[PDB]
């Protein structure tokens, strides 16, 4: 009979190639490693939710104050009310009688560009902005004749006189433990420029969270430049939102299943049927 | 050094085991193979998405009234508007300006128990009763002693001298091209009993579907009765509704695209809002 | 709007921005001098003090001060020293206005003669810049146009006949360059009366000047901070200064000018033009002398602009006490899109906030507005009066526009019932098609409304423009049918799909009207352009009816709301809602045609004519600005060609002799029809100094354009003038019953219009409709003034230190929970973050990442695996171990029990780890619940089924699922907050499937963005690992 | 008290604006009906699955050549075999106990970039490369210099005198029913410039489908060009893909549950951990 495989790669006759790269978590051992460090010095050293945050999805251990500022992102992110399209979609399909798993992802699934994109929006925006050196000014300018909103500018009702307060708690926790705010400073210069212009066109929780994780990144010493550039490249914010805004979609799931709402059908007279005459 | 896996696998020193089993499809050779059946004699045979979906799912070459009815099906549950669940979420992720895999996906979700359940549902309740040896006044009376809604029976609209005629096209066929249909005369029994209660209480096209496929599995000659029952438990009515929306859902996604629709949020005045006074 | 700036502040822009080849004299040697200065302070700042002889001014925007004996000429720094000290500080009088001295400038003394005084004066008219000059200073006019520059050449031809030959040369070259300095940096007015020119160079001696004060955004880092000065008799008051603040920072408009802050007649009246009607009418009912602001709030401000200005006049109306009592005026006439609810309810919130000293000076507040959503506007501050105990009287559009004038002065009594109750001339017709620049999505169904109900056969709007999105379609109504009007991205694009459209209607900011302006004359076909901004500058308009005299098109604006014809045409927002279409019959034509400089007082306008004529023929608001598009004998010679118009009707203003055009017409002959006019700005001449009203042209320069003299000059050229604007529909009224009488208006019979529906919002909000709610919801209140987790704000969420397991009892419990609850809840999630890539769902979110999906897809094809076999066992142990807690069975009664049915203990057996290798993930989560909980009774429990299988194999110990799942029902049943029926339901509905979820989560994401650091490539599985059992050939 | 919503808007009283808009089904009649045709007619002109797909996707009466080669692209991107991205992932989901909704979607969402998004991107490469008119030699010889392959050109194992049997039958079908090819006689061209370098650098199924469909959207005389281009661009290649590859999902998770495979863990030696040190 052939030999086990198992017994010619432990003892060395054969090598197999692994077809799998992993660098989050090593789970083979006597204890949970996440990134490096163990799952009891994970609590040892009361880093939180946003102290592990920083061990799975970027393999550092964060400064306490980037730790702190990743779960105070996550609560502001946590829930808009469910008239919006994810959450809309998460109560849709938790009328129907399916599962946590199905309604999570149903509404988890309309997140992207329109929907909880500019988070990542107008991270990408501001920082090519101030890198690309440009004034403030210039850039204001620059954004009008190409015909394209500032990302991360212009709140509905919260304008100025009258600010957002989600805005002024995280801009007030930005200020006191970062050390420095480059890009901060850059996007609060311009909406002075577009507060000259309308009253409304302010830093959203989508803009200010946007450009300060970014000051989060290059910012507090545990990253190079290439390595924060490459966390807004590959989407390192569009996972904010997510794990932020699941919290508030699994709440919308379970308030579903406490109310008992029935299955949703939509009304008849609030669609407009515009079908061809035959084709 | 050590010798390669692929070496010591292709020349038989050494065994593994295959982690995985598979039974539909053979590809890795000249032709594709669908479940013994090559690509080029699916064609020349003349079986059609049908006759592919009697290869995929159930390993068989079904007869041509078994090919073709299953099409029907497909043709039938293709689309049913965008008041339903699914098609809701499929246009709310559509117009959040998603993909086509995310915007079908986000309503093909939806799909369960109460949105696109009763194909299965009034499979396997009539399936149950019929073969229970229970009269249908027995079943009926049974249901309703239970607290029941006999599924697959009811309709909204079309009742009785007006006929849904998505059930009566399908019953036509099942009637001159199906051999034997035990359950659909069952379940054509029990709507003449639901009929003098209420006008409404017909046979709907989840239900009419339910059990023209039980009896296209059951009485067509490829399937034995203990294999036959398999398929309606492992739920391959589930995947007749879910493969036919999928149709409708894709139109879905295409048409606000189309129509170059904004980002949805839903009224305020729409919504009840019955929130803790401050827990 | 024209600003003087001081002589020290146009000096240091001339020093600063000059561009002369000859060297300009004394630069900077200007020091500014204050009672309130240390003298130690100048002397070191600067150092030519000592060094030569001093002349001194006061720089209080003073005319003729060397003929009043305020100028002190060949003084040394002592004599400066005993200049002063009878002048600084206390009173003179220029002419009527009476102020304080308190600004002087110290410039050197300049030795010259007569021969060496000159006099440049450039000033700014409509067609172009008139550059002045005489040699005999203490005149030579040449016009530079509008696109046109100044050369030197052209100064010696005109303006330099009589300068001596060897001063040509340095005059020529200052001048030009003293003209692209007034250019370049917006000024309306630049005069130097003295200009010496001695061998030494150019001296600079005086300065008089203005700015236009629109052109701020883009003058804004030359001007620097620039500082306007009140005129002499008037000082500058920080509230004055807020709200100038605000005015800058949006497209409203937000005015305030203390005219006597001990006065006791406060207006908060909307309109530019509108309080000036009713600040005539204060002083015409002997209320000069009491009247203590002007002020206006225009262009539809928000509720938070309007708060802002309410609160800045109730503070400044509460400082001290009057014995009569006070009385605010809050007025307007019928506004045309300034939404009525929204701003008095910025109104009502600083009543409210500010009703204590209220109630103190005795304040009565008499109320008088319509408008858009104004009967919502009139309830809530009619509610106000009653539940602060401030006497508000609240009237509406039934009343006269400045009833309330003479009710509050106590002329005529309150009544009790009705409280609470090549241009061408046919610009507009029926077939008139428009193009809308910008998402006035309100606007253009107004207009669409209008239509119906005109019985117009198609639409106005043809298409929308808006440059910051792409073409598509919007949805709107024809009467109850809905249609779709094109959206385009680009100009060109409507242009050319719609070569029907001769009408533009501009929506764009003031920053952005001038350039969609000249790109909308690059189309022929557009005939009429409406420019709706206000703030444009008065250099770029000049530019703009520059090119439409060329191009012949009729502009009409800026600043304006446009204009209306019954039964064709109306443009935009004008009339208002179709509750004042109907209202003042604006669905058919009438006889009456107007013009009028004001768009809030056409509105009045509307209802003035409704009520006393069969209706208007065409009215149109040429708008506030200084230089408009379109004047009035634009659109008088146009209803005096018209046979459809039997009188005009004509509303003008203060400053500008625009209505001496009318009077020149008709002298002529030229006009025939019957002219009822009235200027409004009466009261200005009743005011100690100058003020300057809310629009940009409605300042008197002359004595001739004032609105005084110019309803007297009308009145010789047989034009029907009231003797004021409350008798303006007696005298409409009065020339109408005479052409009925002698049968040149024979009025047409009324035909009732085209009704449409009502809008749903509109029903909704004054309850005639109810619509059952199909959505519950309890986790979250967005529509608020503050977002709300569960009842708590989200101030307070952080306030208290509650963390992500905070937020998580409140979203998903609607609980605050203990802080040890909220804690045990962040480490669950934290045990459960990631457990490696080789389990199902990580697997499934690597495969995905790495062929290239996103993160959502990504970690959705990893959480859909999540279910009863990966991650089922926290929320099956939870369930499976309360089920045999909960009836009574021991704990060796329950693995006896499991054992029987061939069920294994759902949380119990870890592969590797056992007794004496505990798992670290237990160990550190069972210290937290045994020493924080209050009690653990399942997991007591828990731990004596966990001994019984452990003596079986000591491999089967609690599970982090199964520790979980009995620690968090004990979570739920001992921390209070829950009762048993509800913590069941929690486990029931699957609470412990989102811990898993949420918890997982963290790590799939850090899957995802580790496959993308390592730049994984598709994944593809060996067939060696695949056993393919197909069946032979079925 | 106030008037019913219902009532209200029946008599005309009031209108409220439709937030939805459809064209591809009414299901608010007597007959339900796809973009114009009734399901009685669908039925009796024998329009099959693909003359539904015709009218849900595009509000179209296809030729009937058009709509069976959209049903022969269906059966050929019906299933390939078990070891791509997505039949992994459906396989994995199964066997993890879920659903077949769920299952079906784990594998659904792979596609779009690397697995089956090499079918849109072959038809937009090669449309651009034959609108913006130049010849084969300097498309290959364009595409060269850009670092960029022929999407839809080449396959592992076939090559001439050996041909694919899918691109085989679907290239006769197309030769012989379509009235002109203009785009799939360029692709041919293309592929003739390409084999004189490597024998296996053909025309894959993934690239004569996504050539042939846009040949079937603008010569088959039901579509303007501007209209044929927007579905190209909206993605119709994405949905034939997806729409036909659920056929095999879902047999590959019926397959699973027949077998009654047990949970899979991912082997920890065919997994490479390169995770930091200690931070
Ligand atoms: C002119 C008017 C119609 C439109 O003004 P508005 O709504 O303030 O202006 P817009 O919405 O165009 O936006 C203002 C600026 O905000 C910018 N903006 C808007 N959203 C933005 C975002 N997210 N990011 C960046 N910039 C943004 C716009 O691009 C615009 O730019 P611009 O001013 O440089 O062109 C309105 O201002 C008005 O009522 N004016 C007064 C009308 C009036 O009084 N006329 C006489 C009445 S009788
Ligand atoms: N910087 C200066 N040096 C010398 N004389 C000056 C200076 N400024 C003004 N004067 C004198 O002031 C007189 C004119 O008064 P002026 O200031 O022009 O009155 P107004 O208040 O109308 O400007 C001139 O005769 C001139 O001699
Ligand atoms: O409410 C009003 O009376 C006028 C106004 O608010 C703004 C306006 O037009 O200013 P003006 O008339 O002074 O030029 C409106 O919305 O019409």
């Amino acid at each position: 009979v052939p030999m086990d495989y198992s017994w010619a790669r432990e003892l060395g006759l054969i090598r197999k190639p692994a077809s799998f790269m992993t660098s989050i978590c090593d789970e083979r051992g006597q204890e949970l490693i996440y990134a490096g460090m163990p799952i009891t010095e994970v609590f040892k050293e009361e880093m939180g939710i946003g102290g592990v945050l920083g061990l799975l999805w970027f393999q550092k251990r964060l400064p306490k104050y980037s730790c702190q500022f990743i779960e105070m992102c996550l609560m502001v992110t946590a829930d808009h009310g469910p008239a919006v399209s994810g959450a809309h979609n998460t109560i849709i399909c938790a009328r129907a009688g399916k599962d946590l798993v199905s309604s999570l992802t149903s509404g988890l699934l309309t997140i992207g560009d329109r929907f909880g994109g500019a988070l990542d929006a107008a991270a990408k925006m501001f920082s090519k902005a101030f890198d690309s050196g440009i004034i403030p000014m210039e850039f204001v300018n620059k954004m009008k004749k190409e015909g394209k909103l500032i990302m991360g500018i212009g709140h509905r009702v919260k304008s100025i006189n009258n600010p957002d307060m989600r805005v002024q708690i995280l801009k007030d926790y930005v200020r006191q433990h970062f050390p420095a705010t480059p890009l901060l400073d850059y996007a609060l210069e311009v909406e002075k420029i577009t507060t000259s212009k309308k009253p409304n066109l302010i830093l959203n929780v989508d803009g200010l969270i946007g450009v300060a994780f970014v000051d989060m990144l290059r910012n507090c010493g545990s990253f190079t430049r290439e390595e924060a550039d490459e966390y807004i490249d590959i989407g390192a914010l569009n996972g904010i939102f997510v794990l932020g805004r699941s919290m508030g979609f699994i709440g919308h799931y379970l308030d579903q299943k406490r109310l008992k709402q029935g299955l949703y059908r939509h009304p008849w007279d609030d669609i407009s049927y515009v079908l061809p005459e035959h084709m």
